[PDB]
């Protein structure tokens, strides 16, 4: 229930505590600006937080660029020479949404990790180098790369096998001119907590490609073998192991889901609003609907557009009578990709973009 | 020096403390994420701060909206139900560079008022109602209104005279369809040190237009005649006093600085950044110079386009040999605006926009 205290610094009363590792932002605590605010943002680890003595010398935290044709350890002072790119992105957990293919369980059907609504979701600006200005520098990818491999600074227990344990992701080398080394977010130097010193931001991607605390980046032919990218987060049936012939979690899907009113309002005029994004793709409409998705109203999209890798806010004004409604939303992304009502099921709980069940219940007194 | 109780919470380390009222975000600590953290936005204040028990139900704070064919007193709740727009906007004091001015004084020549740089200037995204749904809801402004006046919220001291010490401001009525009564700024409720419960923000304007507290909002067919209007906040020749024949400090000019590195680089690439404004209209282009405004170059801009009242990131990769060189930005909006090498003088030290005084001294090593 307390925070823990790599992030004592945050807004206890906007999260819900699923463990020292696993917080998640209440659904009422989005706000209507885009951007998540630093202290509300979500938390999940697969691993615990390095010391805060890392952050002690920013600029002289290593990263070890290879898969280049001039391979070499690179300090952050040193990759704030090479370039400078600001980007919004929509930070989410795969598991996102767990709690409503638990939902969708019956008989004997079981399904283990964090039951997430919503909240595992933020829309935020990173700050730092292109992975393309530092790969040109170092005289570009090696002949034959395929992708992008990322790997977290923890220090692993001596003792088990690194591969076990190791926070190590690779994603195709299509994503090389999106790819950010930050080393900052939403204007302030990258906490500890999201990542800090340097986070490698994959926009688009799900939540566990943008690795924390960053000390390698290999151009690989092959994807990372370590057991987080072979059999963890794979997409596969109920009943089946992961492993790595099925879909990674990789690209996210069109989503979106509604803020406010999370609860109660009086009866006349409501504003309902929510966020919106497809993934790789702009959202480029979102329909609202207040009576369990019978019915449905084209919304209007709220604040700047912060790229195609962000979330929109969008609204609808409604005039309601006295009931309980049931507030659900429906994006489509400039691809023509729109949000099914259900998820199809997947037996680690990944990916959820359905409409019906993130509704909220209103209250309309 | 230290931090008074009502910004307890911002960043000591950021900002620069003239006094209680006045708190200057250091040249450093802009970031180039576009958004300012709230923690080191400026503070500037006329008079004293309320009591923050006016945020212990921010829902129940009122606002009177006269002017219009059906005037009525509108609590925050209801104004919740009335729309929803967010925008990001400058918010800069008029002051911002005063001690460019003060630095071409000579002789006997004087000028009061706080010796701001560049830090009394912020980005932000403001969330709240539009003005103009407020007003439609209330039948429309009344024939003839020629201004939007918002009134601060402080308590006035019994005995002096209300016009005298209120903070009352005018705009021209044509910023309807722009004003917004503010209730969140960058994802959370406004803090009281920046005007919540609600702000009566006028994109594209100088700072003391933009009301903390408002509790009045009225459309008048005269500016109001409080001191701070009428001859407070007027652009006068050195030695007038001012008056309201004179142009009041409404719409922003064209400017830039460099934020970027700020002191010391190496020799070599240097990634040389800063922030860049139109005012009432977006930044078209900037130029950079490292040689005190000899040569120039075209910079490009970094993150995303936030909006004709926001500002731009701006970086310009250059290569440098050791030496101390002399950093400059140079501005365009929209319509063909350029910052001028220096602003021309008016007495109170107000607008400086121009491209020469803001240079940075940057010892490449
Ligand atoms: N280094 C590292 N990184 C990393 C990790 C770990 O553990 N480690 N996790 C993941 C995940 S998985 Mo699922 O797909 S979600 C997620 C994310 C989150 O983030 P924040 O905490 O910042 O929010 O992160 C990411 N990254
Ligand atoms: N109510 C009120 N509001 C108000 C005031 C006062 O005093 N009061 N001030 C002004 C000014 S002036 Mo010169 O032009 S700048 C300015 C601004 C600032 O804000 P922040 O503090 O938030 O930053 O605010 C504005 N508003």
């Amino acid at each position: 229930k307390p925070l823990p205290d790599y992030v004592a610094w945050k807004d206890a009363d906007a999260l819900i505590v699923h463990s020292d590792k696993t917080l998640e932002t209440k659904r009422s605590e989005f706000g209507t600006s885009i951007i998540t605010p630093e202290e509300k943002l979500y938390i999940q680890n697969n691993v615990n937080t390095p010391p805060e003595s890392i952050l002690a010398d920013r600029d002289g935290w290593k990263v070890e660029i290879s898969g280049v044709k001039e391979p070499r350890t690179l300090t952050v002072a040193e990759l704030k020479t090479l370039g400078l790119v600001t980007a919004a992105t929509v930070l989410q957990c795969s598991g996102n949404g767990r709690k409503y293919f638990k939902d969708q369980l019956t008989g004997d059907q079981k399904m283990s990790g964090t039951p997430w609504t919503v909240g595992a979701a933020g829309c935020v600006i990173w700050s730092g180098v292109p992975l393309k200005a530092v790969v040109d520098a170092l005289g570009g990818p090696a002949e034959g790369a395929r992708f992008i491999t990322g790997t977290g600074g923890e220090e692993l227990p001596a003792g088990l096998d690194p591969k076990l344990l190791v926070v190590e992701r690779s994603v195709p080398i299509s994503n090389l001119d999106n790819v950010i080394l930050a080393w900052e977010m939403n204007g302030r130097p990258l906490s500890l907590a999201h990542g800090g010193p340097l986070r490698m931001v994959v926009p688009g991607y799900s939540g566990v490609n943008n690795i924390k605390y960053v000390k390698a980046v290999a151009m690989t032919e092959v994807e990372t073998d370590a057991k987080i990218q072979k059999t963890s987060y794979r997409v596969h049936a109920l009943g089946e192991k992961g492993s790595p012939d099925q879909p990674s979690v990789w690209e996210q899907p069109v989503k979106s889901w509604i803020t406010t009113p999370h609860e109660a309002a009086k009866a006349g005029q409501v504003q309902i609003a929510g966020v919106a994004f497809g993934g790789m793709n702009a959202c480029k409409s979102v329909e609202v609907s207040v009576d369990g998705g019978q019915t449905w109203q084209e919304a209007e999209f709220i604040g700047p557009d912060l790229g195609r890798f962000a979330w929109r806010v969008f609204a609808l004004s409604a005039d309601l009578a006295r009931g309980t409604y049931t507030l659900v939303s429906r994006a489509t992304d400039t691809e023509g990709n729109v949000q099914p009502e259900e998820t199809e099921m997947n037996g680690a709980g990944y990916g959820h973009n359905g409409w019906r069940a993130p509704a909220v219940k209103l209250t309309v007194a």
